[PDB]
């Protein structure tokens, strides 16, 4: 085959198949974060992953280091916990998971428009990769100085 279709930039993710992981109390689900876009600054047209809320959290963060960009609020809200213990006090609903999945799904959605992002690697590696590594190591960057 060949194939070749292409019309305007498009840069977007999707949020689906939430998956279940862990089994008993306080469990958690995941997302695939699946990309795909047609500009030149990601090598990778579509790339799938798995990604949780509790991640975006890291990469979030990541992103609200210092460079005067403008991260979105991660949708969710829970504070209220002396010791690491307790967790989630049972909820198990579609609308939880969809709340989170489309939450996130939008929230990227700006985030990956963010032209400050669209350069951050950890954005891409938080993307196209699938397993993060903790401190990796920065090479290419897009297209460095300008």
């Amino acid at each position: 085959g060949s194939s070749g279709s292409s019309g305007s930039n498009f840069l977007e993710i999707d949020i689906f198949n939430p998956q279940t992981v862990g089994v008993g109390r306080a469990r958690f689900t995941t997302y695939e974060v699946r990309m795909r876009t047609n500009l030149p600054i990601f090598k990778l047209k579509e790339s799938c992953v798995r990604r949780r809320y509790s991640d975006f959290e890291w990469l979030k963060n990541e992103l609200e280091r210092d460079s005067k960009i403008v991260v979105p609020p991660l949708p969710g809200k829970a504070l209220k916990r002396q010791l690491p213990f307790r967790g989630d006090e049972g909820i198990f609903e579609e609308s939880f998971i969809e709340e989170r999945r489309q939450g996130l799904e939008q929230f990227i959605n700006k985030i990956a428009g963010h032209p400050l992002a669209q350069n951050e690697r950890c954005l891409h590696m938080f993307l196209q990769e699938e397993a993060i590594d903790r401190n990796y190591v920065p090479g290419k960057s897009g297209p460095s100085s300008g």
